């Protein structure tokens, strides 16, 4: 049941239910010098796969996985699932007539400011009434990890755990962590608790009271999931930093316990600052 694949460009893919005799899959890559792709599916008397899934107000794709076009649509999956925030819009759709050939074109573009901060593969492509289909593989690259003023954005990466350092003081005393809503904090328990360990591996993590870090220290002062759209805020009143510079792992998980790790290091400002004691 293959159809026809042929690459117009980097991430334009022409399908057309002319039988191949060998399956011919499309390899796409989205990143933000390349936040686009184009499927173009012939009508030979022209429906993205899976059906539907460019026109729905929650937009479907295929498992990376998917071994044919009923596999794909009788499991299609979430792209919100790939990439939090995903909207119909960022598709937009034209019919094109040439020679007498009709096709159908679907453009998808990525803001590239939400792209995922860990790299996600799912499939789309073109199918027709008869069952024939061709697959375009979609990988989406990550948002790199950063830290931006006090924002800390973490990131995921096969190759080792991704480490950000951010700093605390009295007078800069808040912090925002994003571990990102498709995955999970550690310790589990960071808004009493922080890592002692090197890593917030919970194999390494040592978990032990923020007592040991804040004077007066409360729960109250996270606001904000590590996992929610905008991450999680820690806000430290004045009194509540020590005297000594302080260090603390707080982070997050690709999955509710397992790796990639990013592991977070505040650093806490001792009050007074020697200028002032």
């Amino acid at each position: 049941y293959f159809g026809t694949l042929t690459q117009k460009a980097p991430n334009w893919y022409r399908c057309s239910s002319t039988r191949a005799k060998e399956e011919v899959v499309g390899h796409v890559t989205l990143n933000k010098e390349h936040p686009d792709m184009t499927i173009e599916c012939v009508d030979d008397g022209g429906e993205f796969l899976p059906l539907e899934g460019a026109r729905s107000s929650y937009p479907r794709v295929c498992h990376i996985d998917a071994k044919d076009q009923d596999d794909c649509e009788r499991n299609r999956g979430f792209l919100t699932d790939y990439i939090p925030g995903a909207k119909q819009y960022w598709y937009k759709i034209e019919k094109v007539e040439q020679n007498g050939e009709q096709s159908v074109l679907y453009k998808f573009t990525v803001p590239w400011i939400l792209l995922p901060p860990a790299k996600q593969r799912y499939k789309v492509g073109c199918r027709y009434p008869n069952h024939e289909y061709c697959f375009v593989e979609v990988t989406v690259e990550p948002t790199p990890p950063m830290v931006e003023g006090k924002r800390v954005t973490c990131g995921y990466s096969e190759s080792g755990p991704v480490n950000l350092e951010v700093d605390l003081s009295k007078n800069a005393n808040f912090i925002e962590i994003r571990c990102g809503e498709q995955h999970h904090p550690q310790p589990s328990t960071y808004t009493l608790q922080y890592c002692s360990g090197d890593s917030v591996d919970p194999q390494k993590c040592s978990p032990q009271s923020l007592t040991n870090i804040f004077y007066d220290y409360s729960s109250s002062w996270w606001k904000g999931k590590l996992n929610g759209p905008d991450g999680a805020t820690l806000t430290i009143p004045p009194g509540g930093f020590p005297e000594e510079d302080k260090s603390f792992l707080v982070g997050c998980s690709l999955t509710v316990d397992g790796p990639p790790f990013c592991n977070v290091k505040v650093r806490v400002a001792g009050n007074p600052a020697a200028a002032l004691v």
